[PDB]
């Protein structure tokens, strides 16, 4: 049971600038994905001082990064807050509505694709590298989900019965052919190194067995 909704216009108008800008500095898409991650992280352990409860789907707080080469995918797992069903189809895309207006004008009167991250739609950096973006997500009050995008003016969002993840994110990026430096742990712990040194959870950066 796949069901497919529409971006917002905007959203959808957002994406596509993200695909067709051309734009070297693509590497700011694993800053952002591992803030997203961090943020997530944050919120779980905050919410578990007057609600210990909340770390029965998992005491450790970790971001794992996972090359496949011949999967061709880059996967960032956090054990976070996770998102909801309503996060998926509504309320993320509601937040990200005004992000996305003032990152546009601020585009426009030259600011540069880097600063995607400071207007709340960093999430969609991911497809400077990605052709695709599937996302398995876990909150304590709901179903473990799958969404997924390849832009194109929509996603879907179905329920996942895959392997538990138990509580938190896996975003699952299908690199594009010209974007696989990606997938070599050499060049993610490079990256890593000069953005995301000081993110406040291990970060396990995993080897490609290839
Ligand atoms: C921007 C608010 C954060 C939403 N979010 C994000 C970024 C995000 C941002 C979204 O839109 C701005 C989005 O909807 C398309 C989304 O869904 C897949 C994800 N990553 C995480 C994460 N790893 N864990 C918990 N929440 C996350």
């Amino acid at each position: 049971e796949v069901e497919t909704f529409a971006f917002q216009a905007e959203i959808a108008q957002l994406m596509s600038l993200i695909i067709n800008t051309f734009y070297s500095n693509k590497e700011i898409f694993l800053r952002e994905l591992i803030s997203n991650a961090s943020d997530a992280l944050d919120k779980i352990r905050y919410e578990s001082l007057t609600d210990p409860s909340k770390l029965d789907s998992g005491k450790e707080l970790k971001i794992d990064i996972i090359p496949n080469p011949q999967e061709r995918t880059l996967t960032l797992v956090d054990t976070g807050i996770g998102m909801t069903k309503a996060d998926l189809i509504n309320n993320l895309g509601t937040i990200a509505k005004s992000g996305t207006k003032a990152f546009m004008e601020a585009l426009q009167a030259g600011a540069d694709i880097s600063m995607i991250g400071q207007f709340g739609v960093g999430f969609y950096s991911a497809y400077l590298v990605a052709e695709k973006v599937v996302v398995i997500t876990k909150h304590n009050d709901d179903e473990q989900y799958a969404w997924e995008s390849s832009a194109g003016g929509s996603f879907t969002v179905r329920a996942d019965h895959g392997e538990p993840i138990g509580r938190g994110t896996k975003v699952i990026l299908h690199l594009k052919e010209d974007q696989t430096e990606y997938l070599e742990e050499r060049r993610v712990k490079e990256v890593v190194k000069k953005h995301s040194q000081f993110i406040g959870y291990p970060i396990t950066l995993y080897l490609e067995k290839e």
